[PDB]
DNA sequence: AAGACGTGGAC
DNA sequence: TGTCCAGTCT
């Protein structure tokens, strides 16, 4: 057999996937991967982070766009208040940090869309710091190989061997092993995040709450200036075009009520403006 | 904490 | 080939 370490920097070797994000010394471009990849797969990331670079290619670039445009830019990536928050995370930078996104672990967790993931990541890929980056790779390794046994394994008890076995002077490379061995794990052998205390599954996406967020955002990103009125006969529209009833009056108005609230458009009289 | 929050790639 | 599943925030 192998001890872990050498487990996982072998492995790392032999699976090693030439991402187009990886050895990159831009702290923001490393961040628009990391976000991006947030319950996400590296195939659809590769379909948007060069787009994404191309139109947005620095943090002030990003503060000073649309959040039109960096909606529309994010669409088919799910998860869309990553794209709000990440736009935040450049305005705040480039009205308070001259345009650069910092670099302790610490002052990233303080930014939106920035938890202890996509902190320690920025931190390990951008500027090769060691830290704790624990995302679903990273999980399936160490519950696969230190936890084999175990029926529920929490986060909590994972976390001191994932600090104790990261590499003072070698934290992207050990990452990248991490992530390239976990997704080779999912592969070969039942899901080892299956395991995992944090197991869950989300709820029927069709005739979903979320399923209609996604689509109003969508209508009004298409139609700007559109009625309140005429956005809940478009919804109604999809909804029956996709064989399902109309949404019912309090449904439609405490959905778009949260959309206002989260930024996704703002209301101007009784007409939405993305 | 648990649970809200998209949706397309892999099999 | 329908199922599984790829972090942040409160
Ligand atoms: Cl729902
Ligand atoms: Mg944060
Ligand atoms: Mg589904
Ligand atoms: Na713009
Ligand atoms: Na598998």
């Amino acid at each position: 057999h192998m001890a872990f370490v050498e487990r996982v920097r072998t492995q790392g070797a032999l699976l090693y996937r030439d991402l187009p994000w990886r050895n990159l010394d831009d702290p923001y471009a490393v961040l628009v991967s990391e976000v991006m990849l947030q319950q996400t797969q590296v195939v659809r990331v590769g379909k948007y982070w060069n787009r994404f670079m191309g139109m947005f290619p620095t943090i002030d670039a990003l503060a000073a766009a649309s959040t039109a445009d960096v909606l529309a830019q994010w669409q088919g990536l799910g998860y869309n208040r990553r794209a709000l928050a990440l736009k935040r995370t450049a305005e705040v930078c480039s009205a308070e940090r001259g345009g650069t996104l910092p670099a302790t672990n610490e002052e990233l967790q303080a930014l939106p869309g920035i938890g202890p993931a996509t902190a320690a990541g920025v931190m390990a890929f951008a500027y090769n710091r060691p830290g704790v980056y624990l995302e679903t790779n990273v999980r399936t390794v160490f519950l696969h190989e230190l936890f084999a046994d175990r029926e529920k394994v929490s986060d909590r008890e994972l976390w001191p061997l994932v600090e104790a076995t990261c590499p003072e002077d070698d934290a992207r490379a050990w990452y990248y092993a991490l992530l390239d061995y976990g997704a080779h794990l999912k592969a070969v052998v039942a899901n080892p995040s299956r395991r995992s205390a944090h197991h869950t599954r989300q709820s029927t996406f069709e005739g979903s709450r979320r399923q209609k967020r996604a689509e109003l955002v969508r209508l009004v990103l298409a139609e700007p200036g559109i009625g309140i009125d005429e956005l809940a006969e478009r919804l109604d529209a999809f909804e029956r075009d996709a064989g399902r009833k109309g949404v019912d009056a309090a449904t439609f108005t405490s959905i778009v009520a949260d959309l206002v609230a989260e930024g996704f458009f703002r209301r101007e009289g009784d007409a939405f403006f993305a």
